[PDB]
């Protein structure tokens, strides 16, 4: 269609499958490893990216320009890498990705929102799709055009140490939350065919439904381990919101590290090839997890050839490699070119790469939105957060005895109150981990309010408020407080540090409730990722709130425990009486809940 030097590819007006069939046509298969191959941004460079023909690059967690940094300098570095793509034969844009689980949790001043077991408890899937719409926003405003998010995962076991990031040990909660998918990448359109990936354009990003498939269901909840299961089971579980993920057009598939039955799930041609791509009929791209080819052998990485050849045979389509990208391409090239891994195999994977690219509009913009700055750490994502918090909020106990006066809500106005605990005031610590750091971190790590700060800025103006971390009982049962708010809890972790056997939170913890609880009616505000031993924080509490890890917004706690809200939450997970009943998830026959999944208190606003 006219102009000197057309190419149809680069035709904004063409049928994407045009374009992707008339790009694919042109490229060497050096192009086509390429377009394969996403690497960290920490082994990255200008150089690298355009003699590579690379075709994705990632920040892990923690992975960051610098401490600090502004929307602007990600901007700048990720346009920068861009530019060396941009600078290619072809010019095809790389697309840059990022785990924005909770916000876009790696970067300095982001909206932090609750992890999904939080959100989980507030059953309001109109509440995670604006969610999913503000994250692609702030995500956006770095430059960034991919979420690996959401999880999916149907945690059945809480030891496992990914337990915070699945919505529900129901799959039906799970199913109901995959609203993010359209907040993050927009609504597909009214014909739409379900497989087929969508993103709007250039104020939304590419979501990633992960982790296929069941993470969620490993022995013992051990991370990465095997879930062992019938097919049955697996679809019953695990499988369903995989399902309304292709019904929204989820742009991509992350694999999991975990196995199936014995099978990694990274070599596992049977699920990924004849089930997700042609029973469900995704047509996005799946990509590996973070050295998940290598960790297909024990040790990991001490066959990366069979590595390289089990998961593109199994049909993965992109390889988050991604520091030894020189190897990898090396490896697959001697594969295709010794007729062990079939060009087919090759073009169905770049097509499928591709599509996801041309469809988002990355050839159209391929550079970051100035403008889109100021989305980062945006008051209306924060005032989102904050009411999500609130909302994920589960009231185990308000009353010590059912005849006691309900100590909640809380009134704003009295001479003086306490405030204390580990996590009263500790930023990182509410926010648990993907908060900064890949494990979290502890103290003052982004922009937020504390519970402390919090309930300072919730009081009336002649409302004493004092902090005392570890105070013991004489100090609390001499201050003349009319009622202390304790927040206690686990410490932050991501992935294997967090799989835990015994489920019980670090001391002190249980021993300043008790002081503070010994001295003054309390109300405990439990920090956690999951279901905790809790019958001792119980005993000693006059009223307990499970409010998960709310994120960087807490006066969500406060809005509930002074009444400017009811509580509203139920729990998303069953409440154990003990780790020796694990597992035990709601429908077993097995059955003997603390708290029955589906449990919790309410009041009324004041
Ligand atoms: C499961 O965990 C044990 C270590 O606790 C390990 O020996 C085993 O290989 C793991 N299985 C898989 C499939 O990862
Ligand atoms: C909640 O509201 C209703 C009034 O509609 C009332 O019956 C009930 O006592 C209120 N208070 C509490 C603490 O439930
Ligand atoms: O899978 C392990 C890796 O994944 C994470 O995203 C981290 O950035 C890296 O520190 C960690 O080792
Ligand atoms: O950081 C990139 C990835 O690495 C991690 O190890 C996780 O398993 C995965 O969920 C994440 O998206």
């Amino acid at each position: 269609h006219h102009a000197a030097d057309y190419v149809l590819y680069k035709d904004a007006t063409k049928p994407v499958e045009d374009r992707v069939a008339d790009l694919l046509g042109r490229m060497t298969l050096a192009e086509k490893i390429g377009q394969m191959t996403q690497i960290e941004r920490l082994v990255a460079t200008p150089d690298v990216l355009r003699d590579n023909f690379i075709g994705s690059l990632l920040s892990g967690g923690g992975s960051v320009p610098r401490k600090g940094a502004t929307a602007k300098e990600w901007q700048d570095m990720v346009d920068g890498f861009q530019k060396a793509c941009m600078s290619t034969r072809l010019g095809i844009p790389m697309i840059y990705g990022i785990d924005a689980v909770h916000g876009q949790n790696n970067v300095y001043g982001a909206t932090i929102f609750p992890h999904n077991v939080g959100l989980g408890a507030t059953r309001d899937p109109y509440l995670v799709k604006r969610i999913g719409e503000a994250t692609a926003l702030e995500v956006r405003a770095t430059g960034i055009q991919y979420a690996f998010a959401p999880c999916i995962a149907v945690c059945r076991d809480p030891r496992w140490g990914r337990c915070y990031e699945s919505y529900s040990e129901d799959r039906r909660i799970v199913q109901s939350m995959t609203e993010l998918i359209p907040g993050l990448q927009g609504d597909v359109p009214k014909d739409f065919t379900s497989g087929m990936p969508f993103v709007a354009g250039k104020n939304k990003v590419a979501a990633c439904a992960k982790h296929f498939v069941g993470d969620g269901g490993t022995v013992d909840g051990i991370n990465e381990n095997n879930t062992i299961i019938n097919r049955e089971g697996l679809m019953n579980i695990h499988m369903p919101a995989y399902k309304n993920a292709m019904d929204k057009g989820v742009s991509t598939v992350m694999i999991s590290y975990s196995s199936w039955n014995g099978v990694k799930m990274h070599a596992n041609q049977d699920l990924v090839t004849g089930y997700l791509k042609d029973t469900l009929k995704f047509k996005g791209f799946v990509i590996s997890d973070y050295e998940g080819i290598d960790r297909i052998t024990t040790p990991a990485g001490s066959d990366y050839s069979y590595s390289v050849k089990a998961s593109i045979l199994a049909g993965l389509d992109m390889i988050m490699v991604p520091n030894k990208y020189q190897q990898f391409i090396s490896i697959l090239t001697g594969h295709v070119n010794g007729g062990v891994i079939p060009m087919s195999r090759i073009d169905d994977a770049v097509t499928r790469i591709l599509r996801v690219k041309f469809t988002m509009g990355l050839f159209e913009n391929p550079y970051a939105d100035p403008a889109m700055a100021e989305q980062l750490g945006k008051q209306e994502h924060r005032d989102l957060a904050r009411e999500a918090a609130r909302k994920s909020l589960v009231l185990l106990k308000n009353g010590k005895t059912s005849t006691d006066a309900p100590l909640l809500p809380l009134p704003k106005k009295a001479p003086k109150i306490l405030v204390a605990g580990s996590h009263a005031d500790n930023l990182g610590y509410q926010c648990g981990g993907w908060t900064i750091e890949w494990q979290g971190d502890t103290g003052r790590t982004t922009v937020g309010t504390t519970i402390l700060e919090a309930v300072k800025a919730a009081v009336d103006p002649s409302t004493v408020v004092v902090f005392a971390e570890n105070p013991d009982a004489e100090f609390v049962k001499s201050g003349g407080f009319s009622y202390a708010i304790v927040a206690v809890g686990e410490h932050p972790y991501t992935e294997t540090k967090g799989d835990n056997l015994n489920l019980t939170i670090p001391e002190p913890g249980l021993s300043t409730v008790q002081a503070v609880c010994g001295g003054v009616r309390c109300a405990t505000v439990l920090i956690s990722g999951r279901p905790v031993v809790v019958q001792p924080l119980l005993a000693a509490s006059d009223a307990l709130v499970a409010a998960w890890l709310p994120g960087s917004e807490g006066q969500g706690v406060t809005d509930a425990l002074f009444g400017d809200f009811g509580f509203t939450g139920r729990l998303p997970r069953t409440w154990f009486k003990s780790v020796d009943q694990l597992p035990m998830n709601v429908g077993d026959a097995h059955y003997d809940p603390l708290f029955r999944l589906g449990y919790g208190l309410t009041t009324n606003a004041t």
